[PDB]
DNA sequence: TTTTTTTTT
């Protein structure tokens, strides 16, 4: 959550490290974080300089060895912003966690992008409904952004449509290459004030199309990475939980699988596989993750969205 | 898991050693271990020093011809630390061996970090146990690491979940470049106080992420080298048990393939190929080890993880 | 395999001669194969002295011009150690030639150090089960060696496990310089009794890590000269085989390709590139060799190893 | 001389 001027200090020019806030970085943790060559790739550099935002950064944040209790009393700490409904909730454990990332598996007409309005408009509440407090920004490709379902879950809570519409930052993006840049320019409007949570309904989308096969392929892979690694390092620097929507491909042989291949599913902290049953009620099963074990439940999906 | 002091002797300047722990050796086994060059390149030396360094590193250490006979006793001696699961160790044959390395090939949702977690809890275990009776340090690159897991396996075996989380070292990664000095933290952390097992569950995963494709390609192998090279070090100066967990590509032609290419599968003595049955149960199919027949077998993923 | 006794005679004083025995020397070859000025470079000499050394080196060993019927001869006399496998054999036509130097082409997995083990317990045998009967040192740089494989070709043969180990001298390397030393090493062994043969699983190991590239590269291959060529001399002074196992390099252009380059290509009196097929069995590709035409076969890799 | 990446339906 910290500004660059506490390393702006102990002698580094303020120019160049304004050069740096051009190139995408905001945080402390930024350089904390960074790549040395990439930090060096920035023009108007001398490598020796990068050493020393090495030195002022290493200064400031710690990178070394931790014991295991504190990282224990971490684990305490994530707020996990709760889904709105008690037995998702249940089966996420204190629903989504701070910092981390989530999956949504879904064929079609299943709720998933409105469990991603449900939860954007959730983030606002206080810790005690089992919000982060934080602003949310939603990144759209497909556009269905429902403004109306803000404010629906708005009068499921009772805190203003209004204030619900004075967070979530919603930029209909396009390119896989536009993602990125709105990913950067996420940042910026980051370090102005703290957020809860970045929400894609469609990460996975735009690369089937912009990238059609085959080969790109590892190319198409190769800007996720590129892609999907910057988001950690959000939720890396601001504790912003990450929600990640996957459109998944007909699996064909002699069933499902989640588009994006292996490359997504080494990043995806965690996995979410829906189904439909009757009614506005679904199916939610796990996958893939440390934090829990295999299981599945229904949820509903009210004219508020998701709960019972 | 011999202090410099002991070479530290014969008439060297204490302070030229001194500088060489900074540079990250610690061992009476680093200088005996060491390159010629490397050692000359640390600033604050003459190379005739480096030159009698060596020449207390051969007086403190045997680095000549030895018996087969007796590196068969030491084939007796390994401990190797047990999986906590009674039939991978009869596929392990005894469970991972001491001082060596080991790979986890799997698409996801396969349970091998999970494999890594219930490890590092077993680690502390009394031989009889099969443990190694030593401190663990965990790196993790996506921070899946579960202390949760930590506590469950504890009741697995009723040690305090305490004493495990007196243990296992987690810090969190993200550059590849941030691994190495990772791994000399790790080695200062070392010579403190002996330790059973390094755990990386990513190894490989940073790689595909810093590098973009392609060319460096050659450049992100050089640094593996550098990495991997490392490793061996480590467990050649402590015993110290090394897993490494690999993401592993699709393969497209007309299948998996671990990541890293070859230059991980020479440093690999040994290799896992996991895979998923139906449920909790798994299924573990050996590659790449002197040890072993190659073969396969079932494990499952219980709430304490790596079993039956 | 003629100690320089007999060359310390005409005169010599037999103290430099001991001076010449700690710079590595010691067959009456090794003058008879000296360089000059290398001699010469040893301190404590008068080059007149060199001079008379080669009086007496070209004495007691003919370097002249002989009739090709001879060397034909001699190539009657080679025993070349067979593989333990009959087939591998029929490729190499009676196996592995005494006083040569051979190659493993291989990706992982491939059992080529199996191979070599197999190599270094057959080499006791008797000539009839078509072993060159003599000791057997193996250096590796990967630790992989395998005394418990020892026990098994024995197993394989029923001569004791004991005798195997009676044999077969293994000294950890990591170095490339440490490499020439455990060479000069072997030396020293060697003079003392007939040795069969010489193993070093990973040769080409070490470079790649020593040197990070590039250029070093040059310098890189600078080492391996030096360290290539000291293996010639060796198998030119005791007809010791000698085997190579090369780490091999993806290719990438738009395949494997063997590492160290060319000047290891050139030293390659003989080449094997491996590969893996189903099961145990592997397949075997000749390349670069006078004695045989190109081709491949079969062999499998057996709980006692090479064989069908 | 060094060096693999990558699923779609
Ligand atoms: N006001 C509402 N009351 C009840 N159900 C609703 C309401 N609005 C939307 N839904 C349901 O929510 C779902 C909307 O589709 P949804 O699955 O969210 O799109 P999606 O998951 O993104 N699939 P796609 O749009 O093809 O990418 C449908 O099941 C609708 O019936
Ligand atoms: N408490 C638990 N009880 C039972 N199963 C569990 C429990 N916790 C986790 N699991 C299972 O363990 C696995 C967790 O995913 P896992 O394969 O360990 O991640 P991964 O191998 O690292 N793949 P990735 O995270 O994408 O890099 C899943 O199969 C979970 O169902
Ligand atoms: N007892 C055994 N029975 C059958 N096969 C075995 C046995 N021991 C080892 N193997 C096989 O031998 C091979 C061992 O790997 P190997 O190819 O020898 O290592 P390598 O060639 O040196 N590659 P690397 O270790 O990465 O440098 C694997 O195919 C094992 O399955
Ligand atoms: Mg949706
Ligand atoms: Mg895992
Ligand atoms: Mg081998």
């Amino acid at each position: 959550p910290q500004p660059i001027s506490r390393l702006e200090q102990c002698g580094i020019n303020a120019n160049d490290v304004k050069k740096l806030e051009e190139a995408g970085f905001h945080t402390v943790e930024a350089v904390a974080y960074a790549p040395k060559k990439e930090l060096i790739n920035i023009k108007g550099i001398s490598e020796a300089k990068a050493d020393k935002i090495l030195a002022e950064a290493a200064k400031l944040v710690p990178m070394g060895f931790t014991t295991a209790t504190e990282f224990h009393q971490r684990r305490s700490e994530i707020i996990q912003i709760t889904t709105g409904s008690k037995e998702l909730d249940k089966l996420l454990q204190g629903g989504i966690e701070t910092g981390s990332i989530t999956e949504m598996f879904g064929e079609f007409r299943t709720g998933k992008t409105q469990i991603c309005h449900t939860l954007a408009v959730t983030c606002q509440l206080p810790i005690d409904r089992g919000g982060g407090e934080g602003k949310a920004m939603y990144i759209d490709t497909e556009g269905t952004f429902r403004p109306e379902r803000l404010l629906a879950v708005a009068e499921r809570y009772g805190l203003s449509g209004s204030d619900v519409l004075d967070n979530v930052a919603y930029a209909r993006a396009f390119n896989t290459d536009h993602q990125t840049q709105l990913l950067y320019q996420a940042s910026a409007m980051m370090v102005e004030s703290r957020y809860a949570l970045l929400i894609v309904d469609s990460a996975t989308a735009l690369y089937r199309t912009d990238y059609s096969g085959r080969g790109e392929l590892s190319a198409r892979q190769m800007h996720l990475a590129r892609f999907l690694r910057m988001l950690l390092r959000l939720a890396d620097e601001f504790g912003v939980a990450v929600v990640i929507t996957n459109q998944v491909v007909a699996q064909v042989d002699g069933p499902k699988k989640p588009i994006g291949g292996n490359i997504i599913a080494h990043a995806s902290t965690t996995r979410l596989y829906l189904r439909k049953g009757r009614g506005e009620t679904r199916i939610c099963q796990i996958y893939d993750s440390p934090c829990l074990p295999e299981a599945e439940a229904m949820f509903a999906i009210n004219a508020d969205g998701v709960g019972d």
